[PDB]
């Protein structure tokens, strides 16, 4: 039973009846920027006493931040923005957390309607600019529909497969008095309909039966199980299939297991893609067939019977089409799946140890390796450090690069949602404010932000957040003074030629540049480089113990490549097992 | 003739020939961020010995540098970004230039042909997103369409009212082979068909006319007039009429002129906001009548023909309807007048001075006032000192806020294209890399950044932009420690209730936060802080003299307003005159 501020029947500003919309979404922390179409909401923020604003520098990290709080956490992520630039601002954030489906509800205020079209100050079409990189948007035209849209935003956000709503509210509605009715019917009627029912036991069984008549099985987990992180682990018992998971799904099956083939992929495991390549049945939960995964479609399992599971009926055959498939919540499917096993536990002879040491054959032949030249810290092993001294138990939110990938492949993350890093748009500058919201959400959590200096450099001016706000926010620098990732692309397809991916300054070409720890000065951050392999345990441990922010500056030789390799649009046979710019 | 890196009959790269098609429009400065689904083109830029690339540290950064270097030049400016969010982070920027019509060519990189629609990596529409945001945009489908496609480009974004025109290129198209035909037609028949003609003789006599049966004129120039500078003043000789300027068209008619208005609207001069109130001709040239100059439309020069010149058919009775029009080029309507006032000169009684001291008396007794408390560094001071100590001659960016309309207020620009300022969209971060690309289309002119420590620190990733291409960047940050502009409207209109509007630390709320000086130290730039009036004028002269970047943080007391204030649908009759939160 919610409890107003207003009573039921006094009437309030449009803005305050907005902030008690998310009251009774339970919303309780959101990240807004304020600005002169949007200065009704900031003041009815601050009559909510239950409702935290986390004051970003810049809107792009305020929306970054509202990701990081919904994928550390499942909740949905709110950020709030002004009119013209301020929303404009959000473009990159929102197209971000459509691609990863992530549920994140944007507010944008709006010249007043009257205004609207006249090419007016601060007047962009945010609605049409955001339709097709959003999963849905409104335009309030009237101040008794912000209960209902609230509402509707909030629902499709988190509902089916998540995603981002925008609600562009104009200046004259937060002024508007009324009394609003927090009893109306969400007019969503062809979204319900078609919203998945439970998995029927008829296509359950058929699975549980083409399980056993398998003899090579693979499973094929990716950001649809992050809620599935038990589930998961039930169904593995009773089958005992290798996982392969994806770079979303990271988390959802432990790392550190035996039966774990980590990532595969472009950048994924030798062995992981090896048993997909190799495989009789394919068991796709929760993944959308990317190109980052499958490279040639003809090629990809082109041996194996694909089952699918999907919440979207949409990704159902888009890219591979499969032998059985299942609309639905994959949480459900586990679950029947899961009672099917074991009250047919003696009547399958589940025992795929024959098809699991063909795997440990080839995990033991081509597994992670690194090169170690002298003392320059190898970024892979700084990481590996990272997982020992965190017990493997910290958030991490990366950038986009090379450092992204050794974040995934050298760290173990034993639950999901721990793992933070823009996959589908893939978007630098994603770690420092992604940081920021999951130590909002998580306040008792390690939080580490694995970025690069390209990336990080890029939304920099959220330190002063993190130290404003007091977040216990550790930002582990992998300072390679290099774009690394599209450095490497050069050096393999263009010759080593370098085309504008230096970072550092040309007439001092070595000197470290910028100097970072001077940013976390600016920010009252405590700050430390570290250079020499030796040093680097006690540096991280450093960071670790001393309480509140702190940023380590992990300097690496710039000539590391990420591997293995699928050249884009290859097959499994192309898989690039050593080699760097040297 | 010019003189291509390759033969007539050799195949080349696609992306080979987007680059010289650059070169064959006088290209020789874009700022290119690299990515994937770029490469090629950053490939062939490095081949190019014509073209320079200024690498920005955020694709945000780069389109507002490749708008600094248009506004301060009137060539276009050209950026470039790679696909998802490299092409994202370039909406603020679009909208910004369509706003304040500036000409500008952005080219993003796509995904290959065959991969659009599959929500790909690193896939968003930026065709179907930028659509209401830019003047006209592309999607190469061929490689032969390049050489056609960037002459439309550049055509669109430079003829008529110019704007900011989008290419997107596929990755496949830059890496086709193909021989570019160099000659062929523009597909623009609709757009070419309505161009404006030079101005009828029958619409310019009349004007002459509706001048000397006039009483009591007044000069609307705005942003329109940037190319006319020379025509308008001679114009203004002939006549004698009073020049109210608007934000956008500052520098046209100079400032330190006794004929001279400053800017009219909200924060515009008491006098010039009342020529306009009671005159009887109102000589509109190159204006759009922003509600940010008129406020109430049905108050705005209520007494007045209006004469409106605008090249741009669409801004001619949109929100005014006026009593004579001109749909043509304001430079060639100057041009006619001034011919047609110099034969009838002793014909036409053309003397204002009856008018002039009306104003000049007005001018004398509601000037454009500060208080100065103490030794605390008023920050409208601050500005007229780099006014003094530059000559005004110096080209200066602002950020957006109170910074902004001190900058506009209280400095006497000689020449157009000297003052950069985001007017239409108002984007904050403008001022850092608008600086950025000023200072590199004007390599020997003072660049100074007036810029907020809300706005500044946005982008101030981009000091490290400065410091490693060696541009001589000034940057005059007037740190108030607060949003200042949305500061004061909580002040006047929301009873001084801060709400997230205090941008320093509040644990140490004494304490300027965050340390801009260490910012400017982690990019190498030599910086200062000034904090009493009497030491002002030697810092500035320090900051001057010391070659190459430099950071001065002017502290300033925060309860300052900018003033004079017309409310936002208010009129004439409502200017706040004085008054701050104290
Ligand atoms: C530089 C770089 C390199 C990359 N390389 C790789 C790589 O080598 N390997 C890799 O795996 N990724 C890589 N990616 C990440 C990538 O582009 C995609 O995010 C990833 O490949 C696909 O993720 P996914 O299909 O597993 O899950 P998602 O992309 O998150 O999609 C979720 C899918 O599950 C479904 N779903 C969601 N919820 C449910 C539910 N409750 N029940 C049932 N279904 C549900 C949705 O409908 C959707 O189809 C890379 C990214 C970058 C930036
Ligand atoms: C915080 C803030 C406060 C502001 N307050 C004010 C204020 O008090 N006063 C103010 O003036 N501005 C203010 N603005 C700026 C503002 O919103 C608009 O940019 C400005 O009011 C309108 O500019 P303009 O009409 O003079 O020219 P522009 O907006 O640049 O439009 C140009 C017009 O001239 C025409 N034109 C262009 N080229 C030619 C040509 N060659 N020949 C003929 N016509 C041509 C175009 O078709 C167009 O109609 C403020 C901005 C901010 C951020
Ligand atoms: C910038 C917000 O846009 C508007 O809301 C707006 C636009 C056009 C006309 C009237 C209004 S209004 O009267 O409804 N409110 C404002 O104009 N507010 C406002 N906010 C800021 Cl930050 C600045 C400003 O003018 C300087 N004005
Ligand atoms: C990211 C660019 O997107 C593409 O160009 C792309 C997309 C899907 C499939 C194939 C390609 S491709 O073969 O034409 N080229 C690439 O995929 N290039 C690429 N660039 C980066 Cl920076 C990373 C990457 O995979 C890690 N791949
Ligand atoms: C905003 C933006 N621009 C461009 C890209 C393209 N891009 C770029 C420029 C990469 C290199 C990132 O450099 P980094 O320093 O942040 O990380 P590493 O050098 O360790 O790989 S990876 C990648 O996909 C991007 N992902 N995001
Ligand atoms: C990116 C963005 N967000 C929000 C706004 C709204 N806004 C904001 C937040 C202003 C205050 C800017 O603060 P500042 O420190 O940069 O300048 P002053 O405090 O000196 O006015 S002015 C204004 O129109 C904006 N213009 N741009
Ligand atoms: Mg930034
Ligand atoms: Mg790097
Ligand atoms: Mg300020």
């Amino acid at each position: 039973t919610f409890i107003s501020r207003f009573a039921p029947d006094q009437p309030r500003k449009g803005a305050d009846i907005l902030v008690e919309a998310l009251e009774r979404q339970g919303v309780e922390t959101v990240f807004a920027y304020p600005g002169g179409a949007s200065m009704e909401i900031h003041q009815a923020l601050t009559r909510s006493s239950s409702i935290r604003n986390v004051l970003p520098r810049h809107e792009q990290g305020g929306v970054f931040a509202a990701e990081g709080y919904a994928r550390s956490s499942g909740k949905p992520g709110i950020c709030i923005a002004t009119s013209g630039p301020g929303a404009t601002n959000l473009v990159s954030g929102l197209a971000d957390a459509l691609l990863d489906s992530v549920p994140l509800v944007a507010i944008t205020g709006q010249v007043p309607r009257r205004m609207i079209g006249t090419d007016a100050f601060q007047e962009t079409p945010i609605v049409e600019v955001t339709r097709s990189i959003t999963k849905h948007n409104y335009l309030v035209m009237d101040v008794e529909d912000i209960p209902r849209i609230i509402e509707e935003a909030f629902f499709l956000a988190t509902s089916g497969r998540p995603g981002p709503v925008l609600v562009d509210v104009p200046k004259d509605i937060q002024q508007q008095l009324a009394i609003p009715n927090w009893e109306q019917a969400m007019r969503l009627p062809g979204y319900m309909s078609r919203m998945p029912k439970p998995p029927e036991d008829s296509h359950l069984e058929q699975i549980v039966r083409l399980i056993s008549e398998s003899k090579k099985p693979v499973l094929y987990v990716g950001g649809g199980c992050l809620n599935s992180s038990d589930e998961l682990g039930r169904f593995v018992e009773l089958t005992g299939i290798p996982v392969a998971s994806t770079l979303m799904g990271l988390g959802s099956y432990p790392c550190d297991d035996e039966l774990s083939l980590h990532m595969l992929g472009m950048h994924g495991t030798v062995y992981a893609n090896y048993a997909v390549e190799h495989s009789d049945l394919l068991l796709a939960f929760g993944v959308r067939f990317d190109d980052r995964v499958t490279g040639k479609l003809e090629a990809f399992a082109s041996r194996a019977k694909i089952v699918h599971i999907d919440i979207d009926s949409a990704e159902i055959g888009k890219n591979k089409t499969p032998h059985v498939s299942v609309c639905g919540d994959v949480k459900l499917a586990l679950q029947g799946m899961n009672k099917v096993l074991e009250n047919r536990a003696e009547e399958l002879k589940l025992d795929f140890g024959v098809w699991r040491n063909e795997l440990n054959v080839q995990k033991q032949k081509f597994p992670l390796s690194f090169k170690t030249f002298g003392e320059a810290i190898p970024p892979q092993y700084a990481i590996k450090v990272l997982d020992e001294l965190t017990d493997g138990k910290a958030i991490i939110s990366t950038g986009v690069g090379q450092h992204q990938m050794w974040a995934a492949q050298f760290y173990n993350y034993k639950k999901p949602r721990q793992w933070l890093s823009s996959g589908g748009l893939g978007a630098m500058g994603f770690g420092l404010p992604a940081a920021i919201g999951a130590s909002v959400a998580n306040p008792d959590a390690i939080v580490v932000d694995i970025d690069g200096d390209g990336s990080f450099i890029m939304n920099v001016q959220e330190l002063a957040t993190i130290r404003v706000e007091n977040l216990p926010v550790k930002v582990l620098l992998l300072n390679n003074q290099h774009l690394g990732m599209v450095m490497q692309l050069e050096d393999r397809f263009y010759k080593a030629n370098r085309a504008h991916t230096f970072l550092g300054d040309p007439a001092q070409e070595d000197e470290i540049f910028p100097n970072m720890l001077l940013f976390a000065a600016a920010c009252g951050i405590p700050a430390a480089r570290v250079t020499k392999k030796a040093d680097l345990r006690e540096a991280i441990q450093t960071m670790l113990d001393t309480p509140g922010p702190y940023l380590l500056d992990v300097i690496c030789p710039h000539q590391e490549h990420v591997l293995p390799m699928i050249p884009s649009g290859g097959t499994f046979n192309d898989v690039i097992t050593e080699g760097d710019g040297r």
